[PDB]
């Protein structure tokens, strides 16, 4: 904390990618404030996932020493290494934020999860030579981008929206109209304030290819309609990295918490300052791979990364967490 201003977490081992995600969610400041507001006074000390996330966030905000996650792993039942390796980061993040969102219902901080992370997309199937079109509106909290044969995020987004032909052997079952030539596609209606992009490093053959992501990411061309008052310019907030072995390896996260190009490497207990280039360019890959990226929308940056004070944690919660620290010591 003395060098960088920020504390790290206790070592991974079986934990894998949780520490990387916890720092990412902790430095989503608007979420952190909302997490502190959850009415967890009635909750069980051990079994409550909402309370266990308040504990980590509290300790990341106040501790000089590294913060433990053992109370938190016991709460949502992922104790073994197998339980992390079977899942991916978006599934873990979904498990934490569902608990948080459910606890926030009927409270002053309701709807903070969908405000921060929920975007909307339309999937469509249009028949070419017949008048039939199926549409589904879908909420998403995260996007999984393809990287095999893609130079960069721009190209992955182009491929994400690209129109697929349903011709020949793979014609579209159109019900009363029978098999038809058709065009399948997806289109983004809105992009959230905090954008979670996972990069598909497994097709399970692994992909160590060089994949380039920028500091500033404009996404207006991937929307159906563009607001001129609020363009879809996104700014790079976090880069989650894996090195070494599969079914194992070492997980790190790079972060610029204030959103001001001032980057730090979060290597469990060791938080240290780094260059933009160590955080961005040097995690592109080729012959160490980035696997998740977090972008924040430029128009939403002040609100998402709003300053936290110790006053933002309710007195009842502070007293309860210090009662644990006294009794356990
Ligand atoms: C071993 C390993 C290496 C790398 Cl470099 C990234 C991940 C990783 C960690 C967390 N989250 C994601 C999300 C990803 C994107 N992705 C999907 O969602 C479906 C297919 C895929 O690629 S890769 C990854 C990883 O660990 C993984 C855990 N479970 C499977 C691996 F063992």
């Amino acid at each position: 904390k003395k060098h960088t201003g920020y504390v790290g977490l206790k070592n991974q081992g079986a934990t894998c990618y949780m520490n990387s995600l916890l720092q990412t969610l902790f430095f989503t400041n608007q979420l952190r404030k909302a997490v502190y507001m959850m009415p967890t006074e009635g909750d069980d000390s051990s079994k409550s996932v909402p309370l266990a996330l308040q504990r980590v966030f509290y300790e990341l905000q106040h501790s000089d020493k590294p913060v433990g996650t053992k109370k938190l792993t016991k709460s949502f039942g992922w104790e073994t290494l197998d339980s992390f390796m079977q899942h991916d980061v978006q599934e873990l993040c979904r498990v934490l934020l569902d608990n948080v969102e459910n606890k926030m219902k009927g409270t002053c901080v309701e709807g903070t999860i969908p405000k921060l992370f929920r975007g909307k997309m339309v999937s469509y199937i249009q028949c070419k030579e017949v008048d039939y079109r199926s549409d589904r509106r879908e909420d998403y909290y995260d996007i999984q981008l393809s990287i095999k044969g893609k130079k960069n995020i721009f190209e992955s987004f182009v491929d994400y929206v690209a129109v697929e032909q349903l011709d020949g052997d793979n014609k579209y079952d159109a019900g009363e109209h029978g098999l038809q030539e058709a065009e399948k596609g997806v289109k983004f209606l809105t992009l959230p304030p905090v954008l979670h992009l996972q990069l598909m490093r497994f097709m399970n053959i692994k992909i160590n290819d060089r994949f380039e992501f920028p500091e500033q990411l404009p996404l207006d061309e991937f929307l159906q309609k563009t607001d001129p008052k609020d363009p879809a310019n996104y700014i790079l907030h976090a880069v989650l990295v894996h090195s070494g072995d599969n079914h194992g390896g070492h997980y790190v996260v790079y972060l610029n918490p204030k959103g001001d190009g001032k980057w730090c490497k979060f290597d469990d207990d060791v938080v240290s300052r780094c260059t933009k280039e160590e955080a961005i360019e040097h995690n592109y890959g080729g012959h160490t791979n980035a696997y998740m990226l977090v972008y924040i929308r430029e128009s939403k940056l002040s609100e998402v990364l709003q300053a936290v004070t110790d006053h933002d944690i309710p007195q009842q919660l502070v007293e309860r967490l210090q009662e644990e620290k006294r009794i356990e010591a």
